[PDB]
């Protein structure tokens, strides 16, 4: 296990434009294309991302390339966020992957309400943090995935992904 294998499990792999859990156009390994309801707009974003006329379909190599970029950008964003960086740096590598998972899914805006969870995580109050994290739209809308991520934070192990 590592962040790549973890997110590949949670996001899956689809080579044609599909809608994610929120109804947004997406491709590959959870690569959000746009929040616009326009499929043409999504197709435009895809072509721009890949660098060719894709007509809504990409290869596995192309999917993995975008994925690698997306993971890189996610973790780098964490380090550039004054609130997230100190919590991230306090974590071990397994829990760091759980952190990146959340940011991949929700973005930095999506985790701005997690102030109290973040404090509990930095404090290493793992059970309390796990309880706090579940008190969320995130948990309610994607419970199976959230439970996996939360278990990773609670235990510092990959048990939820084995
Ligand atoms: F603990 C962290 C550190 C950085 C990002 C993040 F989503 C988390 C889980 Br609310």
């Amino acid at each position: 296990m590592n962040i790549f294998e973890m997110l590949r499990i949670d996001e899956g792999l689809r080579l044609k434009i599909y809608k994610d859990t929120e109804g947004y156009y997406t491709i590959g390994i959870g690569h959000l294309l746009t929040k616009s309801p326009s499929l043409n707009a999504a197709k435009s974003e895809l072509d721009k991302a890949i660098g060719r006329n894709t007509n809504g379909v990409i290869t596995k190599d192309e999917a993995e390339k975008l994925f690698n970029q997306d993971v890189d950008a996610a973790v780098r964003g964490i380090l550039r966020n004054a609130k997230l960086k100190p919590v991230y740096d306090s974590l071990d590598a397994v829990r760091r992957a759980a952190a990146i998972n959340m940011v991949f899914q929700m973005g930095e805006t999506g985790v701005a309400g997690f102030t109290n969870s973040l404090r509990m995580l930095q404090q290493k109050r793992w059970d309390e943090a796990a309880v706090n994290l579940a008190k969320s739209r995130w948990y309610n809308q994607t419970p199976n995935r959230a439970k996996r991520v939360i278990t990773t934070f609670r235990t510092g192990t990959w048990d939820a992904y084995k």
